């Protein structure tokens, strides 16, 4: 039912790919930075790639690396590193580390703490990395064998400067994700597929809102529901609701999918807007 | 007896159980944002809810967050919500964050950042310095202020927030009114009167109207013992007129002496 | 000679009257909070309003609560209450707790230094002591008898958010005071009482100067004095006018009220906006 | 002998005076603001005049509340204060404190803020964080500048400050002029015509020039000895010319290279 | 083999060697701002003249500076400025110091405001905090971004810093783009072509889209084989086409989905 | 070949034999204050007038005021007084102190940092100077016999107005540096003195760009012998230049004067400001 961006599953597919081959002529980048808006479905689609080709993911997320709780990022990221390429050794599979939002609390997301990502040091871990993939060692260690080289993923809203030398280098290559007319369309009308829409009325949807992220077509779609579940409200009476939804003794309440049209998802559209 | 508009009522109970409510291809909003006038109600009749349906409240003052003496009002946020993400599993209830008031500007920026990072992951809220790997549970978030910056709009655009306009209308304002002067042996046709007597008032004029009758016995008695001798005479006892004419003709000496 | 706004003094004996009756059907606040600007006698109307009912007044300033000297504020504001309800046993008369200028250097009055008042800590103890004024121990201290109840004035230029839920639970109620055209003319008019000045003139004072305080208009009199103070000075000379003045040796000098028309004051009104 | 202008004298000593007369019924302004261009003798008529009333100034200079190295404006104004009212119980004599050359802009809205707190209540005058329940003295101040901030209108308005605006007239400028030029042997209109040649300068530029005239003097006695063995020269002793003519003849030059 | 544009080799070496030469009456800028679009080949060509010339550089990133998680600019400018001046004393030869992209407002100021300093004494240059005697070696500073901002003006027109505007003409891209595709088995036609083809494209777009044909060419071959089992035929070895008429059509796609 | 301004030569002059003659009738100031923007010459000035007077000169580096190494400034600035008077009691010629860049981080050139000038400990001192330049004991000493009066030159962009009081008791006198139009015509005809160009060519440079301080027009001559270094680095070759300028092992490489006139003055001059 999700539509999967062809562009976005070939740019992560050849890139992955692309580092267990080795074709030379070309200096393959270890790191695809896929940045972008928030609500694109920027790490959606990486899931829903990584699920097409049955590649297994170690994840690192960006509010562990701003967390002193993890220690020395430099050294969870190569942990972390290791422990992906002994899968590939032991699998014998396809596996990738993945560090997600990259730049947590940064920008309109900034909160105004002590605590923020070092950029720096995650920079400067990468850029060792990079230079040597096979040659991962944890700060202190020294005597390991060479190791199986691991694509890195990195999603954030965008990328410091810090990163241009990895990318001047080739270590690097930035992926801009912003979904064009023909993308809306795939994934708008994957969100209303079984909604009996034509591809003329999701083509018209999608220009009705030309400005708007996919996360707004899918809130559209959710709104609808609440008629359906202002009257299971009503049935079960307010005093005994918060008992049938969070004791999970009976069964859990069946919806029908509703019936729309166009005209009401853009009514809907606009007063959401206004 | 307290009257809840109803229609109050359906939008927040719909709120908060579609957050408790796992329907699959559907994608809910966590926080939602009820913004209209001063004083008309946004707060007490939210309560009304909670006591209906036996909803366990956290809540936190907009003053709070406001105050530098607060120091970090994402954490409190953050602290708050995890709080109430354990009493879901506790309590086996269902639980909800509350702040209250939140129309400073360098705080505003930061609360607004940490209800949409909140918005975002319900799941992964943690502590600013800290990391846990234990996923909490989804903490619907209701939200109270006169308008909303349009620091919001991108929550409301992608559906992490949904805003919804109060203001009363007639009918809301006879039952509230009405509730209000419940104990005061007023006629439905007496009580539809005041209404239309003051059609452009908050809710919260009328509460004050029936608190005025009170002190205008007060001040009488104090005119007639003299200001000189009220200490002694105390160191008022009988019902308060409270009819239809007394109560309009106090509310027209507070239009003439507002704010 | 000076004049009390009727609607000032009944709103501050009401509130004190109503917090030593036991009136049902209605719940009394314990806190009446007077906000307006300055130079608007919002504390000299209150002072007026004591003397007229024989009021005994515990005082704390802003600048005290302020204070690291004072210790715990909420511990000095507990002590105050304590002790001003024991006056009530004793003294058998109305006794009221006072707290003034409870936002002192905040605004525009902030000089930028470390101490401020920790308004949450005042709020959370007023907000204590509301919920039961019969029950008001001492940090620590726990074995102690009912105690009388004592009405609290505060006043400020505004009171803060985190205000809100004593108002919103009838614990405490606001009073705007910004004097009217109808409170100007008994205010001003009480200044130049004895001025041989017509009831139209200091009308037409007042809507000369609409926008001003009530500071503006005694400042406006107290000016017309300077020819009687700078002849003093030539007379005694200016070799020994300190010792004449600041040596209480010989009696104060005596000063003649001057004769002054509508037409005088709104000139200097004039020159000193200008 | 210094020229203090009278007008000058007079608002002075009438707004000094009038802060330690306790006339009731009549409430006085605290602060003095004479505002003027810059080198007219705002400062150095405020000493005359103190120096003639025998009062004893404490003097805080306008880039010491300016600088940042002097870290708390606040607090320095008030330690002046409290020193001053100290004084004023000591010694039993009207003494002032005085701020100069007031016109950083996060120092100006401090000052600002600290002379509108004293003033409100000019025996309540306490450090930030002490407190103290002795009342204290009430101390004039005095505060000089090119031009007040439209912050300081509140001040103006409610009569906690009175501004007073200092421009020379003619007379004040021969008398002020004439003393300058007191012991160099020059009358009555020779001083008079040396200020109405010179009729739109400050103070500043007549006192300048009469330095000046020393100046010419050593430079061309430089000139004559020569650059190339000057040192040697010195390691120029009588009265210079002085006249009319002379001091003209300099003002003309430095109004051609001025600033 | 790569290619460096003539001009731009000369330019720099000159303002390099200028700076070494001490040529009495002849006062040098000491830094060199290059500006341009990006991805023009700023960076590229400055280390392919150093590489020319075999100056060693200091090298600063931009994100370095701008990164508050660096801290403190003005103390890794002149820590790297200093370190560069002893290279010169030791390895007695050409030495330089570079700053990259430098195109955050906080820092910009701090940067501009360093090299001002810098720029203004080139000899005596300490640590904040720091003094010492000894004159160190003057180092020539090359900067790198988009445009300077106007804080740089001063410095521009006090002969401080050279501006030198980099974009690349037809001649200029003819020959870095045929040393990008030199081992590509490209004719000098087909590389004229190719150029002209593109005729406003940065020199990045070139270098960019040789890439692609590699990513073409896996992009095939994992359509093919299926992303289904593509993990397990891996855990696209024969050369490209690689062709005139392949590029165009690979190029034509990338203007049709760049940015 | 260079031009000293008059008017600035005077000043200096005047003010340095001043403070070496005892003129009754008229308070000399112990300092000078030359302030003014950047790139005019303000040091050079002084560098030159010194020179021409035979003056040895002690100086203190605002950056040495600046920096904890020189402990105290309150302590160096008396030392350095302290020298400079001995200098001249033994040489037995004038000897002045300077104190150079006295605003060194301030405003524009802000790098923000922790370490400032400590202005007002500066300001301190010199007042303490000033007011007695006989006695100048190190902080701690006190029996020491009376000493020589040095005069002391500062310069800085702008004086704060914490050097008023001194400024006002004639302990010190500022002297604003802005080259006027014959001050530049008289400087810049000495930079291009052996070049050729008439008194009207060299006018007509000056008043082409009127708003331009004096390094403005030296750079502008300076970018002419560009042409020459590229021959040059072409005839040695890029491969072995840097051995041929740093290594001082053959003669420097000699340049000729090149011939160019007031039109490609303006030209290059326009390209710089365009
Ligand atoms: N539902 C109600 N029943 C009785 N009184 C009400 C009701 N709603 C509002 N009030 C009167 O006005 C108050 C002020 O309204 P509030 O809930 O604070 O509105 P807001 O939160 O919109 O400012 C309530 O506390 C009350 O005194
Ligand atoms: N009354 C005076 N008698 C002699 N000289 C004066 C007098 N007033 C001003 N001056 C000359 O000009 C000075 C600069 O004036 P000042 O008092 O600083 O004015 P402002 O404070 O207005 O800048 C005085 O110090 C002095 O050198
Ligand atoms: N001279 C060159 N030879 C080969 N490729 C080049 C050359 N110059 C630029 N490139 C291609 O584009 C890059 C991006 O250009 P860069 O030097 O970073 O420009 P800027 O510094 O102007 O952004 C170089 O790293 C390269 O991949
Ligand atoms: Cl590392
Ligand atoms: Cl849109
Ligand atoms: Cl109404
Ligand atoms: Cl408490
Ligand atoms: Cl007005
Ligand atoms: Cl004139
Ligand atoms: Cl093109
Ligand atoms: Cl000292
Ligand atoms: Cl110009």
């Amino acid at each position: 039912s999700y539509y999967i961006a062809p562009r976005f599953l070939d740019k992560l597919a050849v890139h992955i790919t692309k580092n267990f081959l080795n074709i030379p002529g070309v200096r393959v980048p270890l790191i695809l930075g896929i940045h972008g808006r928030k609500g694109e479905g920027k790490t959606f689609q990486c899931e829903l790639a990584f699920e097409k080709m049955g590649i297994e993911v170690t994840l690192i997320s960006g509010g562990e690396l701003e967390s002193p709780d993890a220690g020395d990022p430099a050294r969870l990221i190569r942990l972390r590193y290791r422990e992906t390429a002994e899968l590939i050794k032991v699998r014998g599979k396809m596996c990738v580390l993945m560090i997600n939002d990259l730049d947590a609390g940064a920008g309109r997301f900034d909160e105004g703490t002590q605590y923020t990502v070092n950029t720096q040091l995650v920079n400067a871990t990468l850029m060792n990395i990079a230079d040597n993939p096979t040659d991962v060692q944890l700060p202190g260690s020294y005597d390991s064998n060479p190791i199986r080289r691991v694509p890195i993923i990195v999603t954030g809203n965008d990328f410091s400067t810090l990163y241009a030398p990895l990318i001047r280098d080739g270590r690097m290559e930035k992926f801009y994700w912003e979904p064009n007319r023909d993308d809306k369309v795939g994934i708008v009308g994957g969100i209303f597929a079984e909604d009996g829409l034509s591809q003329r009325e999701i083509e018209q949807l999608v220009d009705t809102f030309p400005k708007q992220s996919i996360d707004f077509f899918s809130a559209l779609r959710s709104r609808i529901y609440d008629i359906q579940i202002r009257d299971f409200i009503h049935k079960v009476g307010f005093e005994r609701i918060s008992l049938r939804v969070v004791n999970s003794l009976e069964a859990p309440p069946e919806f029908k999918k509703p019936d729309f049209s166009l005209a009401h998802l853009i009514e809907s559209g606009n007063l959401v807007l206004g």
